[PDB]
């Protein structure tokens, strides 16, 4: 009790809100996931206690490592014949030994050939990055490590330090995980066996203020069961309605992720008010029974069932008073047996129906009537990508043939929308289907979390193929788009949320950003419960790196509090008597202490040291964000950065910067594995909160405006910034990396790029910042060449009318055409994104720019003439 008081308030600290604040929540659902989540918990810990001294160090240093060991043909080119030269320093004073080696050794191999060099200047060792706390725990070949692959792309000397293993296990403290005080604790019918159609009682609503009618609706996901029922018109003085709504479902035939949704509307030209959803069947598989009252929400169409489900926190708010039938018995969902025999007593007599049996219905088909021509039709189908109309007729017909689906698993996505989710006797053999369903890729498994996928069945199967094919790099790669599709879930205590948790508790890194995602949304109510409890579970669990996270928060705390007296007391003040409030604010004892001494929140492997104070500024963008600078305390910080420098911004939301560099990211991948090098520059970007975030510092890069504070003076500034032999590989980079820039920003339809939003770095890597808004936000072209950018890519000239011009477009075109091969992905990776609350990512019809940017219904040719004639009619000629 003692020690857990002590917790409870670091915990409390780290998540923005006291612990007892959830211990008085009365709703059993939130008291039993917080008792048993601590099975994840306990899995985790014991995963770092077992091999207990190397499995430690792994949870807290793992391994930064890509995905595949295989290198491209083009980065294997880069290489002396296979092999790398690598530095491998010794602090004895500091000594470099250099090493030439195989690209694919072993960290011990590479330790063993610096013992040997040692030597000749005449398993206790492991390998650590200079300049960051990153290592090399782990027997992976030395080029599959994300530093190395770095080195080699990018032409840089690896350097690497030798550490003995008790030094840095010396340092990792144990930590024991204690479990919390909380962890110590009519007849029952079947659904099926209820013969009666859904009513639904309305009785009236409360705190309906104003200078009306409830509509109503049964909803599979976004998919209607059933038609919507309204209620009759009321004034809102009096909103007291008092009818049992009845709606076109059979009470058996409701699915597992029914939702009940609704809405206070007024009246033509009728308008929402308030709206909120309902779970049909509770956490324990129990339908809903008696009376319930519904906190409603504010809108942001009549319904809502995109729309989060559970009662708004806020009671103060309109408050819809709901009865639900009652039957005498607490009625509950079938169990998987009930369900398996149903589903095998229907397949059965579906392969004993006759031809004309079979011909009464488009959705029943016999078993020996498939042809080649409608099997090559289903693969036609699961080659579309997930906002392609699937017809009513292509429902019947993939539905009929489901068995033969099983062979093509991607269709899986497909055949589900084909189902009747208000028939059980069909979602029944689904759940049969689902749970024999062969693995998908978990690229594919991602579209089965998002908001189209409601079932549990469905949504399990999706996280079994991450458990088994997502690898810890693509996990954080995608850890944003995972946190976000946990909104979607109907409750609480899922698998989902089980397997999130258990990798932020078995991987550190992973741990960070999991914490931050969550951290970053703790102000919503509609996510505050689940992300908070969720939060309290990680922090209970996740041991020493608690304390180090809330080093971070109370930073960022203050950072948020200093900048929010600047834009409220000091609004009008000018730069000086601004920065000298700054510098003696931040040098008050409990502030610097708090504001130095911490690990970077954009990367937890940086350790910021003392601040430079000297080197801070506030800046002149828009929101005057603070430009700070940290020392790096590693002892070779010289051979990485000796500052590390973030852009600190409040006022602006940067969740669009965020996906929109992730996106890049990704899109680079695509490009260098397909062997096109067209290196892009997706910096850092972090949203810790409301409008607020970080933004990593790319060094020696300027703004075109920069640049030019004629059209040939940034090609003549990186001719003095690149003399000599250097040259042609400046305006090849530049040339490769505008080309990347070009595709990615049409495809994305990212802001209008100006002088100001577009830099270069001094070696002629050209990148883009501050990105804004994305899609429909016909199609635009942000980013216009204008004859400054054509100058410097056809080397000083008619810059149009060159051979250095038709390399750069067939860049661009092999470059657009890539992206189009994977955009699945990036459709699904922006569906997985709509439970976030940005306002240029409401709907499908948002995402479905990208459809259009793709030219998806179009051809491979005609998807080049398309993006051909946008750049053509941009530029007003050259394309
Ligand atoms: C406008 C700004 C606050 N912003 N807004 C949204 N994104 C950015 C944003 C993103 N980056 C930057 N700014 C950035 C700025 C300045 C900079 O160097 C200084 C010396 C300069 N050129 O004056 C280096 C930089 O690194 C690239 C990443």
């Amino acid at each position: 009790n003692r020690e857990e008081k002590i917790l409870n308030r670091e915990i409390g600290f780290a998540i923005g809100m006291p612990v007892c604040e959830f211990d008085m929540v009365k709703d059993p659902e939130v008291q039993d996931f917080r008792r048993n989540i601590l099975n994840v918990c306990k899995e985790a810990v014991d995963l770092r206690d077992l091999n207990s001294p190397h499995s430690r160090a792994m949870y807290v240093y793992p391994p930064n490592v890509e995905s595949s060991p295989e290198l491209p043909k083009h980065i294997y080119n880069k290489l002396d014949k296979g092999q790398i030269i690598v530095v491998i320093w010794v602090i004895v004073d500091k000594q470099k030994y250099t090493l030439k080696i195989n690209h694919d050794c072993v960290p011990e191999q590479v330790i063993a050939e610096a013992i040997r060099k040692k030597t000749r200047s005449m398993g206790k060792y492991i390998l650590k990055v200079c300049g960051c706390d990153e290592y090399f725990l782990e027997k992976y070949p030395l080029s599959q490590y994300k530093y190395i692959r770095s080195c080699i792309m990018l032409g840089r000397m690896p350097n690497l330090m030798l550490m003995a293993k008790e030094s840095l296990y010396s340092q990792l403290p144990m930590d024991c995980f204690t479990m919390p005080s909380y962890s110590r604790r009519t007849s029952t019918k079947s659904l099926w066996v209820i013969n009666s159609a859904l009513r639904i009682k309305i009785l009236c609503a409360t705190y309906v203020n104003v200078n009306i009618y409830v509509r109503t609706g049964i909803y599979h996901g976004g998919e209607p069961l059933c038609d919507n029922v309204n209620t009759q018109r009321v004034p809102c003085s009096n909103p007291r309605w008092n009818e049992w709504l009845n709606y076109d479902i059979y009470i058996p035939d409701l699915p597992r992720a029914a939702r009940l949704c609704l809405s206070i509307c007024s009246v033509e030209e009728h308008c929402p008010l308030a709206w909120g959803n309902i779970n049909l069947f509770d956490y324990t598989d129990t339908l809903v029974s008696g009376k319930m009252a519904l906190n409603l929400w504010p809108v942001p169409d009549l319904l809502n069932p995109i729309g989060v489900t559970g009662s708004n926190p806020n009671k103060e708010t309109p408050c819809l008073e709901l009865e639900f039938d009652w039957f005498s018995s607490v009625v509950k969902f079938p169990d998987m047996s009930v369900i398996e025999e149903h589903a095998n007593w229907s397949v059965s007599r579906e392969a004993g129906f006759s031809y004309s049996h079979a011909g009464l219905s488009n959705r029943l088909a016999r078993d020996n009537e498939l042809r080649e021509n409608d099997k090559e039709q289903l693969k036609a189908i699961s080659t579309r990508d997930p906002l392609s109309e699937i017809t009513e007729q292509e429902k019947d017909f993939l539905w009929s043939h489901r068995h033969y689906c099983v062979t093509i698993p991607e269709i899986l996505p497909k055949l589900l929308l084909s189902v009747k989710w208000n028939s059980r006797d069909e979602v029944a053999q689904m759940y049969c289907l689902v749970k024999d369903w062969p693995p998908i890729k978990p690229e594919q498994a991602m579209e089965l979390l998002d908001c189209n996928y409601p079932d549990p069945m469905v949504r399990g199967f999706a996280v079994r193929c991450l458990e088994k094919y997502l690898t810890d790099d693509k996990l954080s790669q995608y850890l944003i788009q995972l946190v976000q599709v946990l909104k979607y879930e109907q409750y609480l205590d899922n698998l989902l949320v089980r397997f999130l948790l258990k990798k932020a508790l078995t991987n550190q890194r992973i741990g960070h950003f999991f914490f931050w995602h969550l951290k970053s949304e703790m102000h919503n109510k509609t996510v505050s419960q689940r992300f908070g409890l969720l939060l309290e579970s990680y922090c209970r669990a996740c041991g020493m790196y608690l304390k180090h996270l809330n080093r971070q928060v109370e930073a960022m705390e203050k950072l948020i509090n200093l900048t929010d007296i600047l834009k409220q007391e000091k609004k009008d003040e000018t730069q000086k008597v601004q920065m000298k409030f700054l510098v003696e604010q931040m040098r008050r004892p409990d502030f610097m202490d708090a504001l130095q001494g911490f690990l970077s929140p954009l990367n937890p492997a940086h350790q910021l040291g003392n601040l430079r104070l000297e080197e801070c500024r506030i800046m002149s963008s828009a929101k005057r964000p603070l430009w700070l600078n940290w020392e790096n305390p590693d002892i070779m910080s010289e051979l990485l950065f000796q500052n590390n420098e973030i852009i600190f911004k409040n006022g602006d939301d940067l969740r669009q910067d965020m996906l929109t560099l992730q996106i890049i990211r990704i899109m680079e991948n695509i490009w260098q594995n397909q062997g096109l090098d067209l290196r892009m520059l997706p910096y850092g970007c972090l949203s810790i909160g409301d409008c607020v975030g970080l933004i990593e510092v790319v060094r020696n890069s300027h703004t075109i405006m920069q640049i030019q504070c004629n059209s040939h003076t940034l090609h003549q500034w990186l001719k003095d910034k690149n003399k000599g032999e250097i040259y042609d590989a400046a305006i090849d980079l530049f040339t490769r990396s505008c080309a990347g820039y070009c595709v990615a920003t049409f495809i994305l339809g990212i802001g209008d790029r100006h002088n100001s939003n577009i830099m270069v770095k001094d070696d002629g890597q050209l990148f883009h910042i501050d990105f804004g808004h994305f899609l429909d936000h016909r199609e635009r072209v942000p980013f216009v060449l204008t004859q400054d950018f054509l100058i410097v890519i056809s080397k000083g000239a008619e810059c149009t009318k060159t051979r250095e011009f038709e390399r750069f477009q067939e860049m661009c075109y092999k470059a657009y055409l890539a992206i189009r091969q994977h955009a699945n992905l990036f459709i699904n990776l922006f569906s997985m994104m709509l439970g976030s609350g940005m306002p240029e990512l409401q709907s499908f019809d948002d995402i479905a720019y990208i459809r259009k940017t793709l030219a998806l219904d179009k051809t491979e040719q005609e998807a080049l003439e398309y993006f051909m004639k946008q750049m053509n009619d941009a530029h007003h000629g050259g394309w």
